[PDB]
């Protein structure tokens, strides 16, 4: 598999997100400016004092956040940073990408996490026909080459990963991966496993899923994604917020009409009035995304890497944090642009346009 | 009520579209070439035979068509032109507008015809519960202030005709005014006029509506319109005609949504998936048409007459018929060109931009 930091560098990063008053978004300036978690991990106290805060915010020790990293590694869980084998190309690309995912998948398996992926989510309460669907539409993705993402919730969700189960499918937990919510979806989870898929967290071990933990997980089921099929929603689903997200990251957002009158309809109906792809079946996802969805550069890899560069010189580190593409293909990239004329090349691997 | 043709003029009109091989189209151009219907008229014979025709081409005599008129008169139906009370304007700017248009409406109520209409069209064999939804949004745009247009059909036409009676509807009927098809709708169309609504129909006296005569009427359901909603359509429902011809005419096509199973749901979904407007509720059509839907210019009016004008003079009758706005906006518009700088004039009454 591909490795991209070294035991020290993960031990690291896991002190860093773990370390009071820093998110995501935080974690990912901290290295912007510091050009490392280890340097920015000094700072940290001299930053929250200046910044005007009373007392040093809590940073976890190194052997707690070793402690962390085994015991996942005890259950099968590997923690994996953007570039890696098991860490999922789009989903680096997010504001707000998880530093390290936790994945749960069986050894040899890692690599579901390099394919292209769709989510498919809806009501909790869903109807019977809306299950029925939700099942032939990931059945038929898979089918075509797709792993199916979802949040192993109750109704759209597990008629989805159940359906999905031999082509590969993808759960993301709102909590540790040893607190699975709702309990009854245990037994599913580890089918999940056991037909080569993965289960994701970017939450510690023992972590409880809460209420507000759901919400945040969303943007990881879209971020993963090149595309979210919503089946059916009311006003207020949390489904919803999972097709918000996916806007708010540019993915496409699907969604399957229903008659005005259907309750279940009112969500994915207005989805549609404001510009998600109306879809009765796989093909109208499979036409939409074919547009985009080893050494060598995938359709918009090129693109995204000349986006990530600018006047002012940034590292190669960098860019493969930043856009979750491989070592191997960012170098490439790099190295077509220089020999182009259109890259400068700096002290100590850093690189301008 | 404005009127633009002579009694003279009328009968050439109605001579030269009962001519063979005259349609609407040619009649147009034939009008755009030789200035009046008269001056067409006596070069029909010498152009068919310059054409390559073997013998004449039937041609109405005086007597013929003014028969016809006085026939229609003594039914209560009015042949009017583009430009007079009673032809609705947005009709007159279809690629084949008919250039006479037989109206049947109370003495006083064929103002009607100049107010903004919405279709509704759908099914023949509609669901129970597409009809309750037809009949809820024909009641809630009338009350709105629009004209329903449909065209007189079981099913969807009807729900609609039915609930719009009060606030005014129209129907396009697809033979004569005599000749009313479905033959169970004598009942409702008299109860259309009743209500102040009206009937409208391009064809003869005594047509009887053939099976191909349907599609033809359709063109002007989308014509007079500034919008067409579907309401359910399977796979070949009628409906998507009008659908097509409102697409090509450029009105903006709304469609109900189903269920991906719902055999009904199919062709509006479709609609949907091609770019129609989906809708649940009258208030989705009235936001997107407030854009647009007494010599005082309407919204669109000045902007429709500059893209009639060009580096060729040409009347100010060729605009009127050409356009369907009333003579006395039209001459307001030139004017408002004219010393602004933008008109030259010519002679006999002729003007270039």
């Amino acid at each position: 598999g591909t490795t991209v930091l070294t035991e020290a560098q993960r031990i690291d990063w896991m002190r860093l997100i773990r370390a009071e008053n820093v998110g995501p978004r935080t974690f990912r300036s901290l290295i912007n400016h510091f050009g490392s978690a280890r340097a920015a991990l000094e700072r940290l106290p001299e930053l929250a004092r200046r910044g005007g805060a009373a007392r040093a915010g809590r940073i976890p020790s190194e052997d707690e956040a070793r402690r962390e990293i085994e015991a996942g590694r005890r259950i099968g869980v590997e923690l994996v940073a953007p570039g890696e084998t098991g860490y999922p190309t789009r989903l680096a690309t997010i504001d707000d990408a998880p530093p390290l995912l936790g994945v749960h998948a069986l050894p040899e398996a890692l690599a579901v996490m390099a394919r292209p992926m769709i989510a498919i989510v809806g009501s909790r309460n869903a109807s019977g026909a809306g299950l029925k669907f939700a099942g032939q539409l990931a059945a038929d993705l898979g089918a075509a080459g797709f792993v199916v993402i979802s949040g192993l919730a109750r109704g759209i969700d597990q008629a989805a990963h159940r359906a999905s189960l031999s082509s590969g499918t993808v759960a993301v937990l709102a909590g540790g991966h040893d607190k699975i919510y709702p309990a009854e979806h245990e037994d599913l989870l580890l089918d999940i496993i056991q037909t080569r898929g993965a289960a994701i967290s970017e939450m510690p071990l023992g972590h409880v899923p809460r209420g507000k933990d759901f919400p945040r997980r969303n943007r990881l089921i879209s971020g993963a994604s090149v595309g979210v099929a919503v089946i059916e929603a009311a006003y207020r689903s949390g489904s919803l917020i999972t097709a918000r997200r996916a806007a708010d990251q540019g993915r496409e957002v699907f969604a399957v009409p229903g008659s005005p009158l259907d309750p279940r309809a009112a969500g994915t109906n207005d989805l549609i009035k404001q510009g998600a792809t109306l879809i009765t079946s796989a093909s109208d996802i499979v036409e939409a995304v074919a547009s985009i969805l080893e050494g060598e550069p995938d359709t918009g890899d090129r693109t995204r890497i000349l986006a990530l560069l600018g006047p002012s010189p940034v590292g190669i580190d960098d860019l493969i944090r930043l856009s979750g593409i491989s070592p191997a293909v960012v170098r490439t990239i790099l190295l077509e642009l220089e020999l182009a004329g259109r890259l400068e090349r700096h002290g100590g691997s850093l690189v301008s346009l």
